[PDB]
């Protein structure tokens, strides 16, 4: 069950810009269920790739989260990067508005006259956001355990109870972050998983804009989530010790995992 892409990773291609795929985009003509897209596709990847939904946080727009994109989608990956019908749009409507743009992205799969025509495999969904649109993710996947994996950043949600996630989940978190602190947001919610493979990425001095674009620590950020996602949305065991290892970095103020083998 594993769906390889790509070359034998190191350290050094997964904190690269990009990885080795070359990477086409697009708007998304007429939106369905979400105020706008933008689609990142590899044009060359060997194969169908997963799909992933990047959701931003209340007021923000897809600049916020965009360096995931290309970033993502270099390394195999099919990334849609979405505005919100509302600006203001909050946790569940963010998660439905996410997976709507999921959705959208198997639809154009099956369109003969779209750029991503046969590229995705609809199977190997994940998701991702910052702040309300992090907590997006995880009702996203609560909601929806079918999907391989998550990656929030810096995640708001009024509840911090998302004990059923089964799927596969990276908090990402801000040391410093004073918009959702980590010691009342991401960490209880990390915390309540108890039925995951899950892992705790806190980046040292980080306020709540620590993984956006433009951040100052991409190497490393980088690194992990594309790592995640290869592991866990490709089932992609050359990625175990990339997923589940400490990094070892100075930008890490804390790091925990549980569930998650270095095995390969």
């Amino acid at each position: 069950g594993s769906h390889m892409r790509g070359p034998n990773p190191t350290a050094a291609s997964l904190e690269a810009s990009a990885g080795p795929f070359t990477v086409r985009s697009f708007t998304v003509s007429r939106p369905s269920g979400y105020g706008a897209g933008t689609v990142y596709y590899p044009t060359n990847a060997g194969g169908t790739v997963g799909a992933i939904a990047i959701v931003p946080g209340y007021t923000a727009r897809q600049s916020s989260i965009k360096w995931w994109g290309p970033r993502l989608a270099s390394h195999g990956f099919v990334v849609i990067t979405i505005d919100t019908n509302s600006t203001l749009d909050q946790p569940s409507s963010r998660s439905s508005q996410q997976m709507a743009a999921l959705r959208q992205v198997a639809s154009l799969n099956g369109t003969s006259s779209s750029p991503i025509y046969g590229k995705v495999d609809t199977a190997r969904m994940g998701v991702m956001g910052w702040s309300m649109g992090g907590g997006g993710s995880l009702i996203s996947a609560a909601n929806n355990p079918s999907l391989k994996a998550a990656a929030p950043q810096a995640p708001w949600d009024s509840s911090t109870n998302f004990s059923s996630v089964t799927v596969p989940t990276l908090i990402f978190a801000c040391e410093n972050d004073s918009i959702a602190p980590v010691n009342s947001s991401a960490l209880p919610i990390y915390d309540s998983m108890s039925r995951n493979a899950k892992q705790f990425l806190e980046i040292n001095g980080g306020s709540h804009s620590c993984a956006n674009s433009g951040n100052s620590n991409q190497a490393l950020i980088g690194k992990k989530g594309v790592a995640w996602m290869k592991r866990f949305m490709d089932n992609d065991t050359r990625y175990s010790t990339f997923a589940c290892e400490n990094p070892n970095s100075t930008a890490v103020s804390d790091f925990r995992t549980a569930n998650c083998s270095l095995e390969d």
